[PDB]
């Protein structure tokens, strides 16, 4: 159901970081941030999927080593705040999603909380602060239909 999002700190289902702005899309206001929560050990997260393929919906090539990649890879994007400016890239990271299942993905692109809304983006929202967005192998191999689009996990390097 529709209620406040943790991460925007809003109050309004109150008893019934921070973002640092917002993109406008279709009629619908999202916050947009620069940085994401602390990683830790057991980084609490949301996974998405994300085609990273030339033929895909991610737009250009990811931005670790400017190369389009297989969905067969386990491969993520970090929202901004955790993808900082490129310091994860190309390391393990260790996701464990409600399963008790865990798989290695190698971080190779930015979730981008700072634009979207917009032609180079599609339309599509910019991205959340706390996400994992990763390839269709990654969800196969926590066991997860990518179709639910979002599951919550956590992670941490690896
Ligand atoms: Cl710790």
């Amino acid at each position: 159901k529709c209620n406040d999002d943790p991460e925007v700190g809003t109050h309004i289902c109150r008893g019934t970081c921070k973002p640092s702005g917002t993109l406008t899309c279709q009629g619908k206001s999202h916050p947009t941030y620069d940085c994401s929560p602390p990683v830790t050990s057991s980084t609490p997260a949301k996974l998405t999927n994300n085609d990273f393929s030339e033929g895909g919906d991610g737009g250009g090539p990811s931005e670790c080593d400017e190369s389009y990649h297989s969905n067969n890879e386990r491969i993520v994007a970090l929202s901004t705040g955790w993808y900082n400016g490129g310091s994860r890239c190309g390391k393990m990271i260790r996701i464990t999603a409600s399963n008790g299942k865990s798989v290695s993905a190698k971080v190779v692109d930015e979730c981008d909380s700072r634009h979207g809304c917009d032609k180079e983006h599609a339309g599509q929202p910019p991205c959340r602060n706390n996400i994992v967005d990763g390839s269709n192998a990654v969800w196969s191999a926590l066991g997860l239909n990518k179709n639910v689009g979002v599951v919550d996990i956590t992670w941490s390097m690896a």
